[PDB]
């Protein structure tokens, strides 16, 4: 691929799931990719698998990890063109009264502030390259979800922050966009389902939540990311839905 | 007024600005109102001014303050029908690189987690009354704003959280809605403008940002809140825009 | 009621259903109301029932009917403060290939162009009164609906037109807003359900389509309309959802 | 290019402007393209210019033209994979009172019903190919525009219809999406500007309406269309904004 040849991309949480699909999509486009993850297992194997991808251990909640991530990317590859802020977590379903302020703070640290910190540290280099930022938010930031008040709040924050930053960075030619996936079949989805009374029914429900009748694939989120980075030069501040139509349509007066 | 007679309302940050307008609108509707504020000056005078309103000193970032707020409301008035989460702050304009993770955390503590904490502590009583929650978010959570990445992020979070909570509380008959004001003429607006090079021009700009050619009034946000509490029984999870049309419309190819 | 005392309101399709609930809500607010309908049965009885409401036979697809509607309102009441464009129809479920361009044109004539024609003829008088326009659109204009391509298209048109007109009329102090109801229990809903294989199941489905677990009432749409007319002086171009939360939330990868 | 190799695409209004950019983007992707236009000049030259593109004279408001368009595409190329409904018109700025029902009907015939008619006639073949529909709507369908009530209404209709059709066609594996461009520099934009008092100032205004400080290019809309057709397999019913950020942000209380 040559769509994004000569470009350098950082993907956080790139060791499995959506992040690994984004990594593969950018390598297939011709980019060199830095896989950031807090766990070694997936990302290290991915680094061996993909020429053009390398792994850097980095917990995005730790500012000194992220500092080193950016400085190592520049030291090893000489430029930085795109940051994909994919690292994030969905906790198990939790009723509002079962949440805590402290759990909510910790989820904000990962899903919101880690995106903020890498974006901030990368922006000097993105300005030099007229690069771009892609945040991985969620459909449920826009429409809500049951038993997930903290998660929904963090993704509403990411989507809004994307628009604010797009405004601030547009004078410098740096675009900032997000992708809001719906149900994507990943190890997180599989882990959440395994906690449920009937996991198999939970998965069947997840498939049928989309008009297309299936869940999405990491590769489909990856193609959207490559589009935003490489071919969407007049897109900034957009929310690209990759949801299979879940937000469409519906799903005595007393 | 009798639209909300016999009802008990808590308004956070009710001592001035939008919150004071909401307090007045609910008193005028027949409700008893608890004015929560971290500063005594405005709220204490408002308590003397309005029969049916009382003042409780309470910093919504301090969980034990909020606990006492709820327990004192119930001890003094016997019920709780509506919580208006209005307390919040807009920092001065800040370029992204001039923000800090720590400032962002502190703003999340006020604009997002204080709303969360009062809502959580109030929900047992709102369930008993089939009451409702009204969060004061912002238009810029939805469309973005320049030089305000942390603020925009917090309001995107509030709007999303409103939808998530509406889903969770609908089985219990508790509605959860938000109001997204645009430019409202308040002491915060006046303070921000006074920091600018030309404050008078900043204010003229703010007026003309709306098709209606003026800024909004606290009383107009108050009327929207009374509508949501007292007459919107089939509304839950909505974002009620009180913006004068700022989001409408627009404001060689190389 | 005195919220809209001394004001004159026209409600199209006011003879039953949502329109009749809007008529009642405005009479209860103190307004004088002109009930426009193409059928006499409901509107005539409503005129006898409600002091302050009168009935004018008028098919909103017939420009000379609408001309006479406006001129008779002014001749009999001396002013015009608010037009509620409620007349509209939802055809039975139709697969896309079972629709016709001609059916689509006819539905546009009612749901879109009749709203346009009355608004146009009323605007000279609304300018004199600094009055306002309320269009009754639909949630499915925003999120879509199955087997309803023409209907969804007409309501997407109404919602967009509302925003365009708000922009054009804001310099004249005339606000233009819409209400997007979800499932409201009306004679139209009952008629559509009666065409289905199991009407009772269709109705049960409609109730459970909302997190609140019931359909809405005409009176709830009416209260929203009175709010927009009488108390939303800083709202223009908004889409007020009266849906019970139907748009919230959701309802292996191959 | 091989992204859309072996595929057959129809682009309406493909003879100039956005449509010509879409035609070029699909040819560059490896597709064979049928250029539909009501005028011969541009499309005929484009057919001579591009191997893999051919021109068919067709007025999308004339059902027998569109019938022949589809039957000639199938007769000459054996399949149909994607329909891009780009033909449309923006009239000169018109105050609401300067519009007519008849002008509005004529604009609906082009911008809305021509899209409907080609989509309907193409869907049997798109089902066989698991193809897709791309409608070219407009940002102003979503946020409004001054002096353009009919145009805004038609584009609100197109965007809503896109979602309705996505729902209906998802069981058949046919995706239906739209693109909502903002200011794109085209012959239509140039013609509208030339009618203004100061055309040069109108163009400068149009450039600065976007945070990116320029208008968009047909090629950028084309890349978005190729993305939707060839790589967005989990996207249906979406509205892809290609606006340069015009919808972001903003642009005493009496
Ligand atoms: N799977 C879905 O249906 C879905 C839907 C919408 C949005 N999303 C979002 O997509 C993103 C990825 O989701 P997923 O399903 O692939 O999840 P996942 O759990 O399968 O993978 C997440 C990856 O991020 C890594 N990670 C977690 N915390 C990290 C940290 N502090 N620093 C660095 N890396 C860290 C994990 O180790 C893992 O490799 C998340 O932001 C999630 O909110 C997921
Ligand atoms: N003014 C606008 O244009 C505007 C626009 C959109 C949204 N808003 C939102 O409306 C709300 C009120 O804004 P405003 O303009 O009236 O502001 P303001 O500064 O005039 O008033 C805010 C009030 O909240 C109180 N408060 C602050 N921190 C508190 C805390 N920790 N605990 C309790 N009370 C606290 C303040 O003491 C003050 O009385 C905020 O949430 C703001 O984000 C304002
Ligand atoms: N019922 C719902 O769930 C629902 C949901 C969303 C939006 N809506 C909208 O609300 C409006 C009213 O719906 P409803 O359920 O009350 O319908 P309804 O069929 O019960 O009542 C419609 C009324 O309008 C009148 N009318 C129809 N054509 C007319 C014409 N040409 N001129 C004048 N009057 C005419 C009818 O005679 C009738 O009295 C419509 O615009 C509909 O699209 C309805
Ligand atoms: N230019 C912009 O800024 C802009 C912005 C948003 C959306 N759009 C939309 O993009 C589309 C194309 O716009 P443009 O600026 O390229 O316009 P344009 O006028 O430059 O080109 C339109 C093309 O469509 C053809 N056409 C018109 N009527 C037709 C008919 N009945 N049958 C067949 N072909 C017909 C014209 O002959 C022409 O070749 C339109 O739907 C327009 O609403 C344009
Ligand atoms: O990971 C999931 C997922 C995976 C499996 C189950 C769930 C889930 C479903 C309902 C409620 C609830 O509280 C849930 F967490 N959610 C997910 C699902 C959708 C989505 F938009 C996301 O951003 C997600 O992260
Ligand atoms: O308080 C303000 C305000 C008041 C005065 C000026 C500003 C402001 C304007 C532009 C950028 C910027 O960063 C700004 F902070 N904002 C405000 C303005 C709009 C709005 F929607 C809000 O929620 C607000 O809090
Ligand atoms: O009138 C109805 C209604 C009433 C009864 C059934 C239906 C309906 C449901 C599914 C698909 C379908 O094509 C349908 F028409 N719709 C209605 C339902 C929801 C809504 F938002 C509207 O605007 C409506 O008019
Ligand atoms: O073609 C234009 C255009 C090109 C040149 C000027 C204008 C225009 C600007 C303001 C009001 C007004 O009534 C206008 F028509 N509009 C255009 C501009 C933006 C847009 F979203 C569209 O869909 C468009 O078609
Ligand atoms: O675990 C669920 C799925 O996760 C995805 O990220 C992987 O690409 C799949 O191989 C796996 O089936
Ligand atoms: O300070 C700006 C404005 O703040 C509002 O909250 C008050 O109601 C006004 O009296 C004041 O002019
Ligand atoms: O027919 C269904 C319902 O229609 C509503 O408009 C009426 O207010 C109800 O009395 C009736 O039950
Ligand atoms: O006329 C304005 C512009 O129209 C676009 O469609 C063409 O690609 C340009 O060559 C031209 O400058
Ligand atoms: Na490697
Ligand atoms: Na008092
Ligand atoms: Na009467
Ligand atoms: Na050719």
């Amino acid at each position: 691929g040559t769509r994004y040849a000569g470009k350098v991309v950082v993907v956080t949480g790139g060791g499995r799931g959506i992040g690994a699909g984004i990594v593969r999509a950018f390598v297939n486009s011709g980019a060199r990719v830095v896989i950031c993850d807090k766990d070694e297992s997936g990302g290290r194997a991915l680094e061996q698998e993909l020429p053009g991808a390398v792994f850097i251990l980095c917990d995005v909640t730790q500012e000194d990890d992220v500092k080193t991530l950016v400085s190592e990317t520049i030291r090893r590859f000489g430029r930085l063109d795109c940051v994909v802020n994919n690292a994030g977590h969905h906790p198990p379903p939790q009723r509002p009264e079962e949440t805590s302020a402290q759990g909510f703070r910790q989820l904000l640290e990962l899903n919101l502030l880690g995106t903020y910190t890498l974006t901030k540290l990368a922006l000097p280099y993105l300005r030099k390259s007229q690069g771009n930022v892609i945040n991985i938010s969620s459909l449920v930031g826009a429409i809500g979800q049951a038993q997930a008040v903290p998660y929904v709040a963090t993704k509403g924050a990411v989507t809004a922050m994307t628009k604010a930053l797009a405004l601030d960075e547009s004078p410098y030619g740096v675009r900032v966009n997000c992708i809001s996936p719906g149900n994507i079949w990943t190890p997180l989805w599989e882990e959440l389902a395994a906690l449920m009374p009937d996991p198999r029914a939970t998965i069947r429900e997840g498939m049928l939540a989309q008009p297309l009748g299936r869940m999405g694939q990491p590769a489909e989120v990856g193609a959207a990311a490559v589009f935003l980075a490489s071919e969407a030069n007049f897109c900034t501040g957009i929310e690209l839905l990759v949801t299979g139509g879940a937000e469409l349509g519906y799903g005595p007066s007393g």
